């Protein structure tokens, strides 16, 4: 079975320009490693750019929701109260940026005792999910350090 | 896209034999139409039979939970008090058996006007759930039935 | 030494009876004189709407569920889950009372057998009463009248 | 005219100082004496359970969320969901009390201010409190003490 890296960030208001490229060049190196890319399916910033980043380098996208880029619908009937993307099927989740939403699916990532790779979160998040599960929070300057992170916990 | 058939049924204690031999075949049918397959990853009656079936003839298998013949597990950290399979994700949703998790799948689609098909359910269910909406209930006599309410369905 | 809690569940305004509305609001009348929370829909409408006028004009104690409301409701509970479902959290309640039928109706009837936890089905037709006793006779009880609801959902309780 | 529902969420017993434990059952006495009701995890271990003992005790009306029980819970809620979300159907609630913090909690606050409920933060360490504050400083109210968490879910009420 391939990998399944989950994707997690802000919506389109609230995603900085940056953010977005960091997102596509991250779906990028998804596909490129040969993982399939799991995030929302609706969602207009980092969790779109993400997607298309991915189809664009020949990867196979699962988009969850409550575009031509989702391979795999994934269509749960529990409306938006929470950004849920089935994340507990991914082996990895990496969050680029940060919000409400964001905050509560990394922090249940670390509930279930999951490994997140944070990707342009500004030190507070860094700090705040690092005193919740040292051993489970990655922070990554970069697209090439959040890969390479996703890349030794497949290893491990 | 192609389309995905979601399958739906009851476990290893709760299944007949003539039953496990009809979603073994109905998710060899499913694969050779060239369809996805959806349903439970962890049930060990008519959903692993179906699954074994996909995957026998070289189909794609998403097991929904709470086998190597799953490709791809969608982990929904919902628990069992439903038998979720994310089955809005469906074109068509095929129960093959009956019991109580089944009948809630089962109305649920007929709730979000999602077209069912009932291949071996006795009388009374054949019955009642016509009796909520006749015009989405599909009786199937048998496998071939069943594929064939299938591939009229995703033609209209 | 907790009040008992009996779920209702019935189908909204466009398809439901007058029948089932009577019904329905002197069913959350003697639950409420029962000493019983009554646990319903909190939206405002059919079947669950009327039980929960009910049983506030018997001085009862009302739980509305809400996935995101009538002054009828003492305790809205919101889910935050979808409309996908007519989720009223009834895994809370001891024993749950379909009032009619539909769709939403069924599933939580079925999901309510799958927990193993009784039901009583009032005003709804035979194909239904038949088909969940096919499901589990031992949990479904078919009753006649509000009386026969209410003195089932009693045994049940002295159980 | 309905009774204001406070939600309380904290780490269980693990994961929990004794000082959480006492604040815990401080909260759950003022928001009783002040005719709330208390909703908080109906799991019976650290600040929740202190929460609902001391609600108990001075009277107030307790809400226990349950997935799948003390004397303590007057109306169990189960959810039917995973253990994986401390679900406490929190959007039920007025405003939010965290009394310290771990990944469950956590993610609730996250999901309350993803819903634009206010939060009061009562012995978090200055980590989450400086990240909530910048998820949303108009929602996010730090707490020194008992009564300042109080004072701040009063003045919420009265707004």
């Amino acid at each position: 079975r391939k990998p399944i890296i989950g994707v997690m960030g802000p919506g389109k208001a609230d995603t900085a320009e940056n953010q977005l490229v960091m997102a596509n060049e991250l779906g990028k190196q998804i596909a490129t490693h040969g993982w399939i890319l799991l995030t929302g399916g609706r969602s207009l910033g980092v969790m779109h750019e993400a997607m298309k980043g991915a189809k664009e380098a020949g990867g196979t996208t699962i988009g969850v929701l409550p575009s031509d880029a989702v391979d795999i619908p994934i269509v749960t009937g529990l409306g938006s109260a929470r950004d849920n993307i089935n994340a507990l099927s991914s082996n990895v989740l990496v969050a680029v940026g940060m919000g409400p939403g964001t905050a509560a699916e990394v922090a249940l990532a670390l509930k279930a005792k999951k490994p997140v790779v944070l990707l342009g979160t500004q030190p507070e998040a860094e700090k705040f999910f690092t005193s919740l599960d040292a051993g489970l929070v990655h922070v990554a300057a970069d697209v090439a350090g959040a890969i390479a992170a996703v890349k030794q916990l497949l290893a491990k």
